[PDB]
């Protein structure tokens, strides 16, 4: 059976740390403290006073969710139109085949959240994941890993843009990605599990035409059961909903970027990185004329597309966005303010990066009228497979120390204890010995020519390469004989922490469907996770 | 001015050496001992129950030397007709530019001789050179030695033959002659006398068609003036003359074939070597056919040339000599014969090879109803140049050293005491220790993989082989240092013993006409030579 485990686990960015940790800072970087219990309720009460077009928000969703058939999906939608209820949201950009594992995880935290608060508040709590359709940046979702040779390689869907078109507008090449996805999982071994998932990842992109509607196809597929609820940024559709919200950020827009700097300023003076590159031009919205994003920026009170040579007064662009809001879209400053607007969030649930930049963004909710929603880490785990787990044990080495730093260093120690302690001392000797007998030879040749020296240099120094080539020579031969455990210090790093970053942020759940089946992801979506901050070990 | 000077230098050759010094044994090589001041009166004795056709060999000689317009020839030739008179002989192929050194040296001999033999004896002595015109070797006749960068090389006449003709019956390319010998004298330094002397020489080859023709028309620009007879055995003219000797050697040609192989084994079983090549198939003639040489051999109790299918009876070959003496021709074996049979010999002169060869045929003169006439070794001469004889001093060598042996390793053991002795001693330790030290890294090397053994081996061989070619630099590096010292020793060998020969075997006449002129070549051949069997060193 599947066990769950906890670990102790720094995150390397002090910021998140002290977050984490409850540091007394953090409430200059945040609007709820998620260190005590009473806070959800609290939440509960603040969202109480806002209003929210929920009829109408409930009404689109529903309209969008039909095509995917789920009457779980649609029982949870149907929740938002009591205006007691709040959601759980998180978000991720559309991987191809759901991108990095973190993608998983993150939903699997909103789901877990959104049941363990309705259950304890009492009140219905939906979970939301948030499609970032309208990032326009492709090269972050168009491939993925792929183990070879010499480690994870990043395996690129063959199909280039002209346009800088946003995901949720961007086709797929129907025959170049069934292509590439055949590639894929050409990388893994066949099981009795291949031909099922292959045809129904196949079955997703044939239903499919853009990045967005893949991505969707296949998390319904996974996640539509425990009524899910997807909401995609890039949807014309939801584009009117949100057009009050794009004309306060026009109004209030010297005060936002301002908000920024301010905190920007703030959270670099405390001690911490701020991330967001988003200077005093910038007026943290982007416009799409003929298919493609632009970026909107100020040039003394008015907002210009420098590109296209287009401006508009603040005036002109309220009206414009009025008439046209399915043109504008938010970008990393205003995307959580948005967020905020348009869904009675109880808790966003954030990976490490959204943690700190959503620390630069305090004053920017404060601008537009309302608190930064409580900001829940996301669950961060691994996941150990069997002989994985019996690989680090044969080789010593602890699972914790193998989440935190991989096996590299241990590979190396090992290596070096099994070069003979004698070989080394007499090598260095020899180099030594050996360059002091040639110099009293080169201290009898001189005494024929001084210009000589050079020539007797160069052969000594050719002497010294001939003792490093040695050396090189006795290593392989050690590196090639021990080449069966060496090579498990490898597997168990490429598994746990390959090119040195957590497994989640490299691989991808198809390995794992492939492997495992279908009976392993359900059993994986039901584990009992808990929100205590540790990191998450799910042993196989 | 120029001095003789003598040096008692052995032969290599111990027979030579052994007839040299008059041992007891040679009454079995010769018929004359030249160790008795009273041998000449008795060779003379013995001559005048000799019949010679002295008025015929004077007309033919007188018509032949015609072409040379010399009175002193002339004068000389009409000796001939006094029945009192005889000759000093000795002869040589016709080498182009008059061949070797040893060709000036011997005609020197002849003349040097046939004087004091005049003087002593009072009746008239002739000198006499036989030109080898009959011999079809073209290829010892057909080039000189030049002097180059590394040594001398044979400078050929670019000529090729299609027939296998004699010397006396070979044109000269007249065009391709003169740029030869233009290329000849290109290699000497220009000095006053190269002009005129180039001028001489072409003005030679002009006046000439053959081999034969060149060598005698500078042979008696060079001697005419002493009275020099020149007979060329390749000339038709003479064969009549012959005749009824090629009927001799016909008749007894059975006796001459064990003649020459019995003396043969017993030189052979006296412990000398015997070098004239001629089985008992052989004739010991040849015969001309379309302007080429063939051998006559024997095939029981015939004559036939096996090339041409043809053949002869013994009476049949006969009369043919009658009809067409002119077709046939000696060899090696027969060659002494005829020139006993035609001219009157008071004395044959010979160089090593020939006292050697002629020692082979004492049975042979015997067979034909003669005695050999007496063999005087011809002068050996060295020219040493006034810088060679400094040098020689310079370099602590002395001449007899250099005559007899070169200087290469008086060369050899210069450069050494230049290498400093404390380099060879740590240069030799310094190869043992580093091989001492590289097998201890080997020995803990092969603890890791006894399949390492060879590359281990290689890189030990890699590393001695740096230390030989540290060596090798340093060695180049003193040859540079010290180059115009080991230059000397270089030139005086290239002068004295050229190719480690004697300078008469390689060098040739053109270059002492060329450097020193005319006027060096008058006081030469009129030093105070002696026949004392001692080296003649000629001091310039
Ligand atoms: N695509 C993947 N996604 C996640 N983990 C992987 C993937 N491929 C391989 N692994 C893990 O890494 C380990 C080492 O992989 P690898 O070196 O490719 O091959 P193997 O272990 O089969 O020789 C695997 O045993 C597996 O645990
Ligand atoms: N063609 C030659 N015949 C005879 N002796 C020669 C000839 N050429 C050179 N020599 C002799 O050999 C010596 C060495 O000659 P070589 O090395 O050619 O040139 P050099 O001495 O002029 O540098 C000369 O100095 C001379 O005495």
């Amino acid at each position: 059976h599947m066990q769950l485990t906890e670990l102790s686990i720094k995150n390397q960015n002090v910021f998140v740390q002290h977050y984490i940790d409850g540091k007394e800072e953090m409430s200059s970087f945040f609007d709820y403290s998620i260190h005590h219990k009473d806070m959800w309720r609290e939440r509960l009460e603040d969202l109480s006073s806002r209003f929210f077009a929920r009829e109408e928000l409930a009404a689109y969703l529903t309209s969008y969710h039909n095509k995917f058939g789920s009457s779980a999906m649609q029982s949870a939608i149907e929740k938002l139109k009591d205006p007691s209820s709040a959601a759980v949201v998180g978000g991720q950009q559309a991987g191809l085949l759901t991108g990095p594992l973190y993608t998983i995880h993150k939903i699997i935290s909103i789901i877990v959240l959104a049941k363990q608060q309705e259950k304890e508040l009492q009140v219905p709590v939906i979970p939301i994941f948030w499609v970032a359709g309208e990032d326009h940046d492709l090269d972050e979702i168009n491939f993925v890993h792929t183990s070879e040779e010499n480690g994870p390689v990043k395996k690129k869907l063959p199909q280039s843009y002209w346009k800088k078109s946003s995901a949720a507008s961007t086709s797929l090449d129907q025959e170049k990605c069934a292509a590439w996805i055949d590639d894929v999982f050409a990388a893994f071994e066949e099981t009795d599990h291949t031909n099922t998932l292959l045809d129904n990842v196949k079955r997703c992109l044939r239903e499919s035409v853009t990045f967005t509607d893949f991505f969707e196809l296949l998390i319904a597929d996974l996640f539509q059961e425990e009524g899910l609820v997807l909401l995609n940024s890039g949807d014309p559709g939801i584009k009117k909903l949100e057009t009050a919200m794009f004309q306060k950020i026009l109004r209030e827009n010297d005060e936002l970027a301002r908000a920024v700097s301010d905190q920007q300023a703030f959270m670099r003076q405390a001690g911490y990185k701020p991330i967001i590159e988003s200077g005093k031009e910038q007026a943290n919205l982007f416009y799409e004329y003929e298919d493609e994003r632009f970026l909107i920026e100020k040039d003394n009170g008015r907002f210009v597309i420098k590109e296209l040579d287009l401006g508009w007064t603040r005036d002109e662009l309220h009206t414009h966005m009025e008439e046209h809001p399915e043109r504008f879209s938010n970008n990393v400053v205003t995307r959580p303010l948005m967020q905020e607007f348009l869904i009675p969030t109880l808790a966003f649930i954030a990976g490490p990066g959204e943690i700190n930049y959503w620390g630069e963004l305090k004053q920017a909710f404060a601008v537009m009228g309302f608190k930064m929603p409580p900001v829940m880490p996301r669950l961060n785990i691994t996941i150990l497979e069997r002989h994985i787990e019996k690989k680090l044990a044969e080789r010593n080495i602890s699972l914790q120390d193998a989440i935190e730093r991989g096996t590299e260093n241990q590979r190396e120690t090992y290596f070096e204890r099994q070069i003979p302690e004698e070989f080394t001392a007499v090598m260095d000797q020899a180099k030594s010995q050996i360059e002091a007998i040639h110099k009293t030879v080169r201290q009898e040749a001189l005494k024929v020519d001084q210009s000589l020296e050079p020539l007797l240099l160069k052969n000594a120094a050719f002497i010294q390469d001939q003792l490093q080539f040695l050396e090189r020579t006795v290593m392989k031969r050690i590196e090639e004989k021990e080449g069966y455990v060496l090579k498990d210090y490898e597997r168990i790093q490429n598994s746990i922490k390959p090119l040195l970053a957590p497994q989640e942020r490299i691989w991808n759940i198809m390995y794992y469907l492939n492997r495992y089946g279908p009976k392993f992801f359900t059993t994986f979506k039901n584990l009992p996770f808990s929100f205590q901050n540790q990191h998450q070990v799910v042993k196989l």
